[PDB]
Order: C-alpha cells, then structure tokens, then sequence
C-alpha cells in the first residue's frame, strides 16, 4: 500500500480497466496532462507489469481485460 499524495496512479489504472479503447492523446486532453507525459506513465506501469497492453504504429493504447470475472 502506497503512502503519501498517491492516487492520481490508483485512479488512473482503474478508468483503463474500465474504459474498453484509451488513446493516448485523447487521455491528456481528459486528464488535461500532455501526452509525452501520459504516455510515459503507460510505459512505465506497462513495463512492470502493472498493466498489460499493445501499442500499433498509430502510438494507440490498446487494453485487453476479462470481462467477468475480476480475479487473478
């Protein structure tokens, strides 16, 4: 459990989840944050693993979660 100004994180991660199609520019625009910025924080949760995602030459964000049973 993350302690101190964290939420912005847990927040984020969970509207993907939700949110079926997330594009990167259009997050910035929504978190008002810019795009480099959004994007890095993708790859960064991407890359340990936090989430799980594919990127096309288009730079989209594509999430692939189970729809059901929110178990692992």
């Amino acid at each position: 459990g993350s302690s101190g100004s964290s939420g912005f994180l847990t927040e984020f991660i969970n509207y993907i989840k939700k949110s079926k199609v997330v594009l990167l520019e259009d997050l910035a625009f929504q978190m008002g944050l810019r795009t480099q910025d959004a994007i890095n924080r993708i790859q960064d949760l991407l890359t340990e693993g936090t989430l799980t995602g594919v990127i096309d030459d288009r730079g989209k964000f594509i999430y692939i979660t189970p729809s059901g049973p929110s178990s692992g």
